[PDB]
């Protein structure tokens, strides 16, 4: 998973 910054929670959210 990538959503660990702000620059790749885009499906995270």
């Amino acid at each position: 998973g990538c959503c660990s910054d702000p620059r790749c929670r885009w499906r995270c959210r």
